[PDB]
RNA sequence: UUUUUU
RNA sequence: UUUUUU
RNA sequence: UUUUUU
RNA sequence: UUUUUU
């Protein structure tokens, strides 16, 4: 009767959020891994220079542990910062790693420990030459930049040193934005964002890593979730407004701009085509049910938090009940309509499982050949039926 | 008159909630059976490593008894905590079964008793021995991993350790899925979700276990039922949102997405189909009485609590009332039309002895050749009847 | 007439009154359709 | 799970 | 009791 | 009194 | 990202 099919709604609603309710135990804790960071103590420009070049070096590296490329990321990505150890204590959110800051202090060929010199030091010393030593040696002469004056460059002043820094923030930075949904179709958006960026003389194009290291990078930056994690808590830390933005701040915020909602695309375009866009075969006994799983979704994804636009970043579980799979109607009719509407919406790889032919037909037909779609019109157009009829004639 | 067929519903109300009220006496008390657990009393990657390769042999062995089983698969599931003994003590619901937390402390090849040697533990020293002779000769020389060098591997790095101990309970959490409602027929939904956890680089290919290794953890899985509510515990608290998530928790999560209301396919399949997406053969007098007792079971359902989605999994005596064969009608109904509108839907077995083809036809009928099937529609698409009629064309 | 599983059971009783047997198997399926009262308005499923 | 543009 | 997809 | 399915 | 006028 009239009770039911509402009941359902509540019930659907219900199950949605069935168990996502109260607070976890301490029990379920993931064994932690040390993890050495080598951040520079001063500010001397020498000094950092030297270090981001070990850093670049030591991600380079093939031999290098995991662990020892996880800090040397950290290194890159806290070097814009004047209190780089700081910037890492206080904005670190890992239970898979606890970071143990360590201050750079003085700066040879490689780092010197400076702290019991010949006990439990010079087995590390002889490790970080053999780690240069393996990452001169394993490519072909070939400095990270391409340009090989850039590597054996002497930094001295303040001002070249932030412009280096900046550029290779933002190459690396660059990366993040296709580096877990699809990393081997990458370099052609990352290109357009550099290019972009030295039109805007934002970087100096003079510090350009090769494109072999940066595949390294984003091949290390795909593998480990704990720098993708700490480079999320940055973008949402400077997508905070209120303060004084540097330039390393705003171009992080800008790429962050594109680093929004990625990995989601399938959703997001539902929402935007199929949901809005009022099109007169939605109501059809066949996408009402999909339609509830997508204002479920919607609520979800405020109940969620500033987390939610990097949720495939992060990894969340939550993402899977996002995914186009449990509502493969409606998606397919707004990935129709998308494609008949949007060109640049037709590079997407959706070939999945339950593409469902029919309604992506029925998708493309709505677009184009169903009618104008004249809304609620708020101004009285009495005479528009021939401007109706003309623009249909297209 | 008007009284009747509303005492009716009243009388069908209290009937499905009849005596499930009140609380039960002791007196009920299940027989316990001792369980021995072997925990890592410390965090070194070696003793780690040691131990949990002791459990995948003492899984593997055909002559270990049952309860060595549970203990060596209790092992497994909680290695990834840093305190196994604690997540064990504080996330165990199994009236049949007592578990004795034993630290391990040092590591032989086998597992040092440590604790007056000689009396009462020369025994154990020899039955482990030769549990794990046993395992090596059941198996033509094949360790449990695809990977022969993965067996006899040494483990010092604690990432390293991590990335194998995650690999593990990512490959024996696949399995929960279809251990109980089809196990024969898995391999394929397993094999899917290796793959998807291999191509996003969550999961180290390196540390494959075979798939005979595999069949006997599923086959030791549907076996026990131990196992299954202390693996479904964990998945509701790992639920339960609030705290910084690890990977194996996150793993564990995405994983339990799939878990999820398993085994009841008839029941929510019925519910999307049949009683959603509205269609006018619903009221036909020979779907009342389904459409109550559907209603009444989604009452119980919330009534049920958190523990809901896994009723087969625990095995809950309610999950019969929710089973179809109380509302075969609509069951046959609901199928029809999702076999006609879903392509993954079709795959289900389904031949039961009251599928009622004629109800079956009915509902592939309503799918296409009803109607276009317009619902009520907020917007007013006056001019929209010759937009029904091209999307009713096909 | 509805329930296939309905049908094996032994109800040969003395007070079986056929006549009323035949009417609820003609009610079954020679009735009607059986349309009950809709909240949907289905103003155009006579012809379903 | 993901593969557009921005 | 259960055998899809996710 | 009872003889189905679940 | 941007390319008018004012």
């Amino acid at each position: 009767m009239s009770d039911i099919f509402d009941e359902a709604a509540s019930f659907r609603s219900y199950q949605s959020k069935l168990g996502r309710d109260g607070r976890a135990s301490a029990a379920t804790a993931t064994l932690t891994t040390k993890i050495r960071i080598f951040v520079p103590a001063t500010n001397s420009p020498e000094l950092r220079w030297e270090l981001t070049l070990f850093a670049l070096d030591v991600i380079r590296s093939p031999s290098a542990a995991e662990s020892m490329k996880i800090g040397a990321a950290f290194t890159l990505i806290s070097m814009y910062s004047e209190r780089p150890g700081a910037l890492i204590r206080s904005l670190l959110n890992d239970p898979d790693i606890e970071a143990v800051i360590i201050d750079v202090g003085s700066m040879l060929n490689g780092i010197p420990v400076m702290e019991r010199r010949g006990d439990k030091a010079q087995e590390e010393m002889e490790g970080l030459m053999r780690i240069l030593k393996t990452a001169r040696e394993s490519s072909k002469g070939k400095t990270p930049f391409v340009d090989s004056r850039a590597y054996g460059l002497r930094i001295t002043d303040m001002s070249t040193l932030v412009s280096a820094v900046i550029t290779i923030e933002a190459q690396i930075w660059i990366l993040i934005a296709k580096a877990v949904t699809a990393p081997d179709t990458a370099e052609e958006s990352e290109t357009r964002r550099w290019a972009k960026y030295v039109q805007q003389k934002r970087v100096n194009p003079f510090f350009a890593l090769t494109q072999q290291w940066l595949t390294e990078m984003r091949n290390l930056l795909s593998q480990s979730l704990s720098v993708r994690k700490f480079m999320v808590e940055i973008l949402m830390e400077v997508k905070k407004g209120g303060s004084a933005k540097g330039r390393a701040v705003e171009i992080i915020s800008d790429i962050g701009n594109y680093v929004e909602e990625t990995g989601m695309a399938g959703f997001f375009a539902t929402i935007r085509f199929g949901l809005e866009t009022r099109y007169p075969a939605l109501a059809l006994n066949e996408f009402q049910s999909d339609l509830n799983t997508i204002k479920g979704l919607m609520l979800l994804y405020r109940e969620i938090g500033p987390r939610a636009p990097y949720m495939v970043l992060l990894e969340e579980s939550i993402q899977t009940k996002f995914a186009p799979g449990g509502y493969p109607l409606l998606w397919s009719f707004a990935m129709g309509v998308a494609t008949t509407i949007d060109r640049s919406m037709g590079a997407l790889n959706i070939n999945r499982g339950y593409l469902e032919p029919m309604y992506f037909r029925l998708g493309q037909k709505s677009a184009r050949h169903h009618a104008g779609g004249i809304d609620q019109n708020m101004a009285n157009k009495l005479g528009l039926n021939s401007d109706q009829v003309a623009e249909l004639a297209a």
